[PDB]
RNA sequence: AGAAGGAGGGAGGGAGGA
RNA sequence: UCCUCCCUCCCUCCUUCU
């Protein structure tokens, strides 16, 4: 029954409006950490269970970070970019300087590292 | 440690009155009391705070970390009308799935005189 | 996406008081 | 002229939670 990083992203993506929003990014981060730790299934199941509770798909993504334990243990991934323009418009409003040991299950999706040295966290 | 006392501790930390966390405090202390686990629940509450967690966070950690809250259904609370539910919880009401889990944020189930049931969901 | 708390503000309904 | 209570609705700020 095992699912693919490919189609999970597909599914979760089907469920959200907009393009390149903080939640599309969060989908990407969840699936990557998903693959590399062999939890794409645990993760799909929590996504479904949260929709059953009545959670908006945004909220469901959030529940994964808070309920699937891997995400309390892997830091938000660093993503090397040139400049802040490279980040999608929808995410612009959600960038914040990151504090020490930023946690995914606290809303820190990823860390954008630009070529001027400045790092900006994507905060949900 | 006592149920009455611990509720008052937990409350003294919470913002507002009549919020979902106030309801959760009552559920936690009720379950803790029926089951002789107030000591465990209090320790975990204090432990969360020491890690620097918000009191709201600490209550959630109890539901996730003290195993009893994985193994019992959300309490059924019987009420006259929906208007009997405090203002702060109103926007948090929603229909429960079949086996709502307390450790999934389902604080309790309000059963009205009409037989209709809404879960309080955090 | 949504909720709670505090703060600032703007519009309109019902009532009561100075 | 002002105040209080309740009911809609709109904007911004801080914190918390899912």
């Amino acid at each position: 029954p095992y699912i693919s990083a490919k189609d999970l992203k597909e599914i979760m993506y089907d469920h959200l409006p907009g393009f390149g929003t903080a939640f599309h990014q969060l989908v990407q981060v969840i699936c990557k950490i998903g693959k590399d730790n062999n939890l794409l299934d645990t993760i799909h199941a929590e996504f479904q269970a949260s929709l059953a509770d009545g959670d908006s798909p945004q909220c469901a993504l959030i529940q994964i970070t808070k309920r699937v334990p891997i995400f309390q243990d892997v830091p938000p991934p660093i993503i090397h970019i040139r400049s802040r323009g490279d980040i999608p418009r929808a995410c612009q409003k959600s960038l914040r300087p990151a504090p020490p040991s930023p946690k995914i299950d606290r809303g820190w999706v990823c860390l954008f590292k630009m070529q001027d040295g400045k790092t900006l966290g994507l905060k949900i």
